[PDB]
């Protein structure tokens, strides 16, 4: 603690050049680089700040290549885990957190099931990811209803087509998406497994159930 | 001999053409057919590329910068419409089944006559074992490429012709630069500027590149 970080300090100062203005910067599995947390993604940079790479990094030492850029994250993302909107399955067989977006087709699909999933043994976990950005009425109309005292009531009306009713709280959306940004989501909704790897596509629970389980096996 | 490199690549499928340095100690510089991977000397762990040095005043792509090497050394087998006065030299990937690919060929004076070089290789969006790939391979093997590109660009058909020139190799280079529409302009240090740009477009921005790199 009372030891300088003056080479991290090359970090800051090389991606503030580039317009990067906030950045987290935390050890890498590979020697020489570090891992740096911003709003637009995950880089590795080298030590001197003079190379960057976007990541993911990808661990592929065992059977299967695991992302440990996102693997990593799962502690940024379990963070915030009070602000998560939690529809918890009776007999909680997997837990899945998922990247949502009230305006997005297949959010609604996702969300129209969710009986299903949670029969199924899977807790399903919501964090906001405005698709169309954090300037969009989404935005605003998600931070309502993450701000309400019964989160699951406003999530549930506004996908019905019942509609938000204002509030304001601590909570900022802007994390929400810069997590899912580092985390490589793009489309919504984006399902994220307790390793990090985020499922391509949606799927239905049925489907979801199987995978979930063969993905706990191989991994 | 990169034993573990090669290990970790042979067991997700992926088969490596070359494997050399990197700016970074411990990793290395893999080209594949897909793409460029960074990977660790023990082969435990990968990156994609690019990767980017941003010591300078603006950032360059490494990865694109390297990879000119095996682009410059391909020389021979490409198609080049020098200008008189040569201030720039680009390389370009294109298709002869390509809209704007034709667009720039008709407009190739107005490029040489602005002091821009232009190298073709070749490009085809369809992939190998395609109608366009054995056409663009029978023009690259002709005695006289300009002329064969040229009467084909016209719309006057294609002659066969043989050759020991591998198209593939063309393809698996542009992919390794993040080519993936044509036409693609690639620049003397292996920036890529995507798509089609105009004479006078491309002259200042080859100017302001210029200036911006020295």
């Amino acid at each position: 603690a009372m030891d300088p970080e003056f080479m991290d300090a090359a970090i800051r100062q090389s991606l503030a050049k580039l317009g990067v203005q906030s950045t987290e910067i935390q050890a890498s599995p590979v020697a020489g680089m570090k891992t740096v947390l911003t709003h637009s993604g995950v880089l590795y940079v080298t030590d001197d700040g003079k190379h960057i790479i976007q990541g993911p990094m990808y661990d592929v030492s065992g059977a299967h290549p695991v992302n440990v850029t996102n693997k990593l994250l799962m502690s940024q993302l379990n963070a915030l885990e009070k602000e998560m909107i939690v529809y918890k399955a009776p007999d909680e067989k997997h837990v899945i957190t998922v990247f949502t977006d009230i305006t997005c087709g297949y959010c609604h699909k996702l969300h129209e099931e969710m009986k299903d999933y949670n029969a199924l043994g899977i807790t399903v976990r919501y964090l906001a990811f405005p698709a169309q950005g954090l300037e969009s009425q989404a935005e605003q109309d998600m931070k309502s209803i993450w701000c309400a005292k019964d989160k699951n009531k406003a999530f549930d009306d506004a996908m019905a087509g019942k509609g938000v009713k204002p509030a304001s709280c601590d909570v900022n959306i802007a994390d929400h998406y810069a997590l899912g940004v580092q985390l490589g989501v793009s489309g919504t909704p984006a399902i994220v497994l307790s390793n990090g790897y985020v499922v391509p596509g949606y799927q239905g629970p049925k489907e979801m159930k199987a995978f979930l389980d063969e993905h706990q096996k191989q991994t």
